[PDB]
């Protein structure tokens, strides 16, 4: 039997999307004390297309299916040129990730298959669970939903090695998710953007690494053009620092 304190509301952090001339929603989980934080509970547990961030159950899938046999391996450029330069390339799955490299993951998706991506995301609890429309698009443009609140429950089971994967896949993804890591912290997450279908809003789910505690996060926001991309990160490190939990 699992017991839950409902989350709780603290709308001062609204000022800090309001100095940007944004709106979006930050939710962090605080895994020592079992207590959640939102500005906004109703957008928390709004629920909208993973876009990138579905690169997390993606990795673990292709990993524990054998498609990626490790982080080594290099996926090789088909040739197509494409808008974002860094796509262009060979990639791996550390690189594929960082530089969120969409087509190395859709030819995952099409090995991976529509059966076996129904039954891993079931077992995941991932979101709505409906990968509705084309096997290597559904979370672009498909019926795949996801709130901040159902993220940062599906990255719980990952930190703890909880999902129903092996251990050695969810190793690797948390270290291909690495982003920052300091004297003070260490940062693993992933970016997202959706923009196929409205509303085009942006992601950055993932948890703050600490030497006693672990803040699990999960925020996005409207995103109407690219040029406000880098503000996923600004405003929710600006929480971060506003709750001590980063310096
Ligand atoms: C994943 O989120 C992915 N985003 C996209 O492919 C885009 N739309 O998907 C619905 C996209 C890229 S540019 C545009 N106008 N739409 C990669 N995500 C990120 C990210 O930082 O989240 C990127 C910037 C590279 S594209
Ligand atoms: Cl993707
Ligand atoms: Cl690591």
């Amino acid at each position: 039997n699992l017991y839950f304190q409902g989350w709780q509301e603290n709308k001062s952090w609204n000022a800090h999307f309001t100095e940007h001339k944004s709106q979006g929603v930050v939710v962090l989980w605080n895994e020592n004390k079992q207590q959640g934080f939102t500005n906004n509970l109703k957008r928390a547990n709004q629920a909208f297309l993973p876009a990138s961030t579905f690169k997390i159950p993606n990795s673990l899938i292709a990993l524990d299916l054998g498609v990626v046999k490790d982080e080594h391996q290099v996926f090789k450029w088909d040739g197509q040129t494409r808008d974002i330069a860094t796509w262009n390339r060979d990639h791996n799955l550390i690189t594929a990730m960082k530089y969120s490299v969409v087509p190395v993951y859709q030819e995952f998706a099409r090995q991976i298959g529509e059966a076996r991506m129904s039954k891993m995301l079931h077992a995941f609890d991932y979101g709505n669970e409906d990968i509705s429309g084309n096997v290597d698009s559904f979370w672009l443009d498909g019926g795949i939903r996801i709130s901040a609140t159902e993220q940062i429950s599906f990255l719980r089971k990952l930190y703890h090695n909880k999902l129903h994967v092996s251990e050695r896949s969810q190793r690797i993804v948390k270290q291909a998710m690495l982003t920052e890591a300091n004297g003070d912290y260490i940062i693993r997450a992933k970016t997202g953007y959706s923009t196929r279908i409205e509303p085009k809003i942006g992601w950055w789910v993932g948890w703050v690494e600490l030497d006693d505690n672990v803040w699990f996060f999960a925020m996005n926001m409207d995103m109407p053009t690219s040029d406000g991309l880098g503000l996923r990160q600004a405003i929710t490190k600006e929480v971060l620092k506003q709750e001590k939990i980063i310096p």
